[PDB]
C-alpha cells in the first residue's frame, strides 16, 4: 500500500497523503515536485528542504516558514502543509506543501511577449502583494521574475521569503562596496554605495527592474559583478544630480561617483519605444536614483498607469507588523520543529 516515493534519485517522503509525484524544478533550496493531495483531491507543489547542514540554510528555512504561515494574501504564496518526522531526532528533511502554479515570470519572459494589458495586470498584482508585505514592516529583499509565480489565468503570487527582513530604516547606512546577498540585476544603486537594504525602497527598485524587463523581455541592468551593476544603472539614469550626491555623506561612495565622467540619461521612450507612456512614467518613479525620492508602494498603486485596477479598499494590509543571527544550530533546529508542529497529527 505504501513505500517511499522517489524523484530524480531523491527520496520524497510525503505519503500517504501526497502521491503520484512529478518533478518540477530544483535549486540550492532543494527539489520541488507536483503531487496529488489525497485529502483535498488536487495536485499541489511540494518542496523538499534539507537544511540542517549549516545555520544559514536553517535561517532561510525559518524566515520562509514563519513569514508565509503569518501572511494571508491572494498575491502571496501560502503554505498549505508541512511534513517532517515526529521527533527532532528523526527530522532530517522538511517538506513544504504549497498551491500548484503553472509557471513563473522568469520562464514566461524567456519564451513569451507580454501584451500591455498583461504587463499592467502583473504589475498591479505585484504591487498589491507588496503593499501587504510592507504593511507588515517586512522587506522581501529578493524580488525578481523567478520569484513571481503565475497560474494558467495569469493570477500572480510572490514567492521565496528566505532573504526577507523586518524593515529598519534607522540602521540602513553602511560603507561603500559593503557585500550583499540579494540578486545582482535587481539591486538598487544605493546597495553598492551606502545601504544595507533595510528600507522599503529596496523592493520598489526591484519591482522597477521587473517592469522594465516585462517591457523588453531583457533585464534592464545585467551587470556581471558587484560594481559593474552600478555602472549599468548609471549608464541609463545618467550621472546623479548635485542634490542626490549631497545625500550620500559617506566619502568613499561620494568620491567614487564624482570620479566618473558625466553620463547623460537615456530616455525611457528610446529604450522602450513600444511601451505605454503611463508605464514609462511609473517606471521612472520606481527607478529613481535617490531612494528617498523613490515612489512608495501605495503611491505606485495610485499611479494613472494602474487606474483600471486601483481600489485601495480591495488592497488589504496586514493585521499587525512583524517584530519576530545570534542563535546556535541546535536552537534553530528546535524553532523549525516548533514552527511546524501545527501540521502534525
Ligand atoms: O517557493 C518555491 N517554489 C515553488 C513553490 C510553490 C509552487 N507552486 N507551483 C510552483 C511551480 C509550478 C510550475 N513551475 C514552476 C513553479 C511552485 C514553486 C521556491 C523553492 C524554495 N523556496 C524558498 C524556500 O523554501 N526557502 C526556505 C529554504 N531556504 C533554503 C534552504 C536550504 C538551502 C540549501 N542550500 C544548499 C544546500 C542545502 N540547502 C537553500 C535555501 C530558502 C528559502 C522558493
Amino acid at each position: 500500500g505504501a513505500g517511499p516515493e522517489m524523484v530524480r534519485g531523491q527520496v520524497f517522503d510525503v505519503g500517504p497523503r501526497y502521491t503520484n509525484l512529478s518533478y518540477i524544478g530544483e535549486g540550492a533550496y532543494g527539489m520541488v515536485c507536483s503531487a496529488y493531495d489525497n485529502v483535498n483531491k488536487v495536485r499541489v507543489a511540494i518542496k523538499k528542504i534539507s537544511p540542517f547542514e549549516h545555520q544559514t540554510y536553517c535561517q532561510r528555512t525559518l524566515r520562509e516558514i514563519k513569514i508565509l504561515l503569518r501572511f494571508r494574501h491572494e498575491n502571496i504564496i501560502g503554505i498549505n502543509d508541512i511534513i517532517r518526522a515526529p521527533t527532532i531526532e528523526q527530522m532530517k528533511d522538511v517538506y513544504i506543501v504549497q498551491d500548484l502554479m503553472e509557471t513563473d515570470l522568469y520562464k514566461l519572459l524567456k519564451t513569451q511577449h507580454l501584451s500591455n494589458d498583461h504587463i499592467c495586470y502583473f504589475l498591479y498584482q505585484i504591487l498589491r502583494g507588496l503593499k501587504y508585505i510592507h504593511s507588515a514592516n517586512v522587506l522581501h529583499r529578493d524580488l525578481k521574475p523567478s520569484n513571481l509565480l503565475l497560474n494558467t489565468t495569469c493570477d500572480l503570487k510572490i514567492c521565496d521569503f528566505g532573504l526577507a527582513r523586518v524593515a529598519d530604516p534607522d540602521h540602513d547606512h553602511t560603507g561603500f562596496l559593503t557585500e550583499y546577498v540579494a540578486t545582482r540585476w535587481y539591486r538598487a544603486p544605493e546597495i553598492m554605495l551606502n545601504s544595507k537594504g533595510y528600507t522599503k525602497s529596496i523592493d520598489i527598485w526591484s519591482v522597477g527592474c521587473i517592469l522594465a524587463e516585462m517591457l523588453s523581455n531583457r533585464p534592464i541592468f545585467p551587470g556581471k559583478h558587484y560594481l559593474d551593476q552600478l555602472n549599468h544603472i548609471l549608464g541609463i539614469l545618467g550621472s546623479p544630480s548635485q542634490e542626490d550626491l549631497n545625500c550620500i555623506i559617506n566619502l568613499k561612495a561620494r568620491n567614487y561617483l564624482l570620479s566618473l565622467p558625466h553620463k547623460n540619461k537615456v530616455p525611457w521612450n528610446r529604450l522602450f519605444p513600444n511601451a505605454d507612456s503611463k508605464a514609462l512614467d511609473l517606471l521612472d518613479k520606481m527607478l529613481t536614483f535617490n531612494p528617498h525620492k523613490r515612489i512608495e508602494v501605495e503611491q505606485a498603486l495610485a499611479h494613472p498607469y494602474l487606474e483600471q485596477y486601483y481600489d485601495p479598499s480591495d488592497e488589504p494590509i496586514a493585521e499587525a507588523p512583524f517584530k519576530f543571527d545570534d542563535l546556535p544550530k541546535e536552537k534553530l533546529k528546535e524553532l523549525i520543529f516548533e514552527e511546524t508542529a501545527r501540521f502534525q497529527p
